[PDB]
């Protein structure tokens, strides 16, 4: 992860003026997505929480957990720490980021503070429920100037792949005002 | 470096009890020592600041400031974030780092942040002098409890290595309250 913690701006885009910030949101929804429309419910949360962090959650299989045999940590941890753009770059532009995986019927939890993490992938409980989520609450060491996330930008983009991706509902969130909205579409 | 971020104790030592806190300034005099010998005049200056930094100063030749071939940054970069366990180690675990190579006429710099570089390494002016200097803050998400330098704990080090080293002067200075020692064979 260092070459991208050493020039974010070539990896994320414009740190400064906002864009960087919101494609972290974006990249991340994009992982959602792709984990949402390999099940058949398909629902994916995006949450702004009062914090200025952003949770994603999706009810699909849940991100592989299993000990990767060359790298020697959990599959999802190489996925986190290995160089769209990729999750590992989220995470490595992230000061904190949360990670848990709901699979196999345990919960896995694993936090990480700026791509490093805290501590090896944990079954720390049981579940019925499948998915993945990862909340990350993005570097102010990093995104300066443009440092909160709009509303309006993530909610259009939403709507906009709701429609590119058939049966996958699209849940946004506000916990700051409690705005929200779903945008689901079902064609074809 | 992150390896070294994932289990900062199994490289520098215990980051609870202060073994590990000290454990980053006998690295980099370690360094220091190797610059410190092959030069003239041969000396290290070792000092504890206000704000929990620590320096170390040698006047050697300067650590090399060319490109490396294979990694395509300055060899010192190379030094400073590639994997005695190594100086990489210490900037890795260092909120901030700065680097300052007096070599060839020019004097050089660079500012790391957690094994970071903030820019290339960068001639930012002329000098006669010849060197290599160090300074250091501990990451205070990393070094818990025991957090500030005790004197005594250097002191005891720097006093051994004199003796072994016998040909390099070691001064140890302390800017919290005027402490000072000059360890020379
Ligand atoms: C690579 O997968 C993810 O990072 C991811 C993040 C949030 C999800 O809801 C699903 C996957
Ligand atoms: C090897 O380069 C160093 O890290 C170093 C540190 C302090 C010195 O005084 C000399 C070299
Ligand atoms: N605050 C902070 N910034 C960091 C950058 C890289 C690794 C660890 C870090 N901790």
């Amino acid at each position: 992860l260092d070459a991208v913690r050493k020039r974010p701006g070539m990896y994320i885009g414009d740190t400064d003026d906002g864009t960087g910030l919101h494609h972290m949101v974006f990249e991340v929804v994009d992982n959602a997505i792709d984990e949402a429309l390999a099940g058949h419910c398909k629902e994916i949360i995006v949450t702004i929480h009062a914090d200025n962090s952003v949770s994603v959650q999706d009810d699909g299989r849940g991100i592989p957990t299993g000990i990767h045999p060359e790298e020697g940590v959990s599959a999802a941890e190489v996925i986190m720490t290995v160089l769209g753009v990729g999750v590992s770059v989220v995470n490595a532009l992230s000061q904190k980021l949360e990670l848990v995986i709901q699979r196999e019927g345990k919960i896995h939890r694993q936090i990480y503070e700026h791509g490093v993490p805290q501590a090896p992938l944990a079954v720390t409980g049981e579940t019925e429920k499948t998915g993945t989520m990862v909340r990350f609450w993005p570097s102010l060491e990093t995104f300066t100037n443009v440092t909160e996330f709009e509303y309006e930008i993530l909610a259009k983009r939403l709507r906009e792949l709701s429609f590119l991706n058939s049966g996958v509902s699209i849940r946004l969130r506000d916990k700051r005002d409690g705005k929200e909205d779903h945008f689901h579409y079902e064609g074809g």
